[PDB]
């Protein structure tokens, strides 16, 4: 009843990559439940940035994941109360990418704010080059762990070239609500697409849009 069936998100993140130092923020609106979100990110300092924006793009939203069968939704539960998640993504060329943040919920609107934290990419490597193209789809693994969620996925970056650069994501989403007052959920996997809808002045504005789905696997069982 206070994630309604429209809302809205305003943004700010701060970090530093490889020690170029940034912050940005955007508004976005979606629906909670279709699944479906839109941000629009303007990087306010520290741009353009040296760095590729794909990078950043999977930290700015999971009150807006469309949740299939009756699995309890642990962060629509979260709220007045909101949540954190907390991350760190591996490049298979040695970047990694901590990020930390905060959901709350004001006026009706929904309020992120997350610190970013790179280091080790590589200079000729695409991340720093800026030789990206977007996100691959993906599905992330998810189970309950010890009073919150943690999650897990692999996904992949496409590249200037054709191929891609794989990355890992340890995600852990901890209630900023006392346990008594969320039902937990078994197994069960998110699917993403993550896209970008526009760019300008060199990605110092970016446009975002994004579908997730939450389901279980349907292969039958032997079991």
């Amino acid at each position: 009843e206070l994630i309604t069936e429209n809302m809205h998100m305003k943004l700010y993140m701060e970090g530093t990559v490889n020690n170029h130092h940034f912050k940005c923020t955007s508004e976005g609106e979606g629906k909670p439940y279709e699944g479906t979100q839109t941000q629009r990110i303007k990087v306010v300092e520290g741009g353009p940035l040296p760095f590729a924006f794909d990078i950043l793009a999977t930290s700015f939203s999971h009150t807006f994941i469309n949740h299939t069968q009756g699995i309890p939704d642990f962060w629509k539960q979260s709220f007045p109360e909101g949540f954190t998640w907390e991350r760190v993504t591996t490049y298979e060329d040695g970047g990694v990418l901590t990020a930390t943040q905060d959901t709350s919920l004001q006026d009706g609107c929904l309020i992120y704010n997350v610190k970013i934290r790179g280091v080790n990419f590589p200079s000729n490597g695409p991340v720093m080059q800026k030789k990206t193209l977007g996100w691959e789809a993906h599905t992330e693994m998810l189970y309950p762990a010890d009073g919150g969620l943690e999650g897990r996925a692999d996904l992949a970056l496409k590249l200037v070239g054709g191929g891609h650069l794989i990355c890992n994501f340890k995600t852990t989403y901890r209630s900023k609500k006392p346990a008594k007052n969320l039902k937990m959920p078994g197994v069960y996997y998110v699917d993403y697409r993550l896209e970008r809808i526009k760019e300008a002045d060199k990605e110092t504005y970016v446009e975002q849009h994004e579908v997730a789905v939450a389901r279980y696997c349907d292969l039958p069982s032997k079991l």
